[PDB]
């Protein structure tokens, strides 16, 4: 059961902007989470292979992880930073969803959002 190609992290004809929110989501949110020492699972895709998980993109449909949202945030790909909070979220769920409470992936993906939230409680306000 195979891995499917990563998300998008690149078109040139989608619409996008620079703005000071998503410089900060970038510069503080990612980064922050990035160098946190529960962010390994989380900094490229799911490899579901070498996991020996074959069902995981069988149930986890909108995929997302922190190596393709610092690509995007990279590479100025998001409209509004709303854009890339979702990309977030939708990681965490993605984590609650698969797995079991208490799994040691959890407890990971609950320290990160502890502090992903509290930076996102701080965003700038837009200039
Ligand atoms: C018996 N045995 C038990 C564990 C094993 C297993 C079970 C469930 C997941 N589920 C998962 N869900 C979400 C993610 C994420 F991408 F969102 F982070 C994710 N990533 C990810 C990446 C590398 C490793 Cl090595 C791991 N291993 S681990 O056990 O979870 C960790 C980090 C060492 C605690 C996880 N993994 C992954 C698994 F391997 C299956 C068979």
């Amino acid at each position: 059961s195979m891995n499917p190609p990563p998300p998008e992290t690149s078109n040139p004809n989608k619409p996008k902007r620079q703005t000071n929110q998503l410089q900060y989501l970038l510069r503080v949110v990612l980064k922050t989470l990035w160098k946190h020492q529960f962010a390994w699972p989380f900094q490229q895709p799911v490899d579901a292979v070498k996991l020996n998980l074959p069902d995981y993109y069988k149930i986890i449909k909108t995929p997302m992880d922190m190596g393709t949202i610092k690509k995007r945030l990279e590479n100025n790909y998001y409209w509004n930073a709303q854009e890339c909070i979702q990309d977030f979220n939708t990681m965490f769920t993605n984590c609650y969803i698969y797995n079991k409470p208490g799994d040691d992936i959890v407890l990971m993906a609950e320290a990160l959002e502890k502090l992903f939230l509290q930076k996102i409680n701080e965003l700038p306000t837009e200039e």
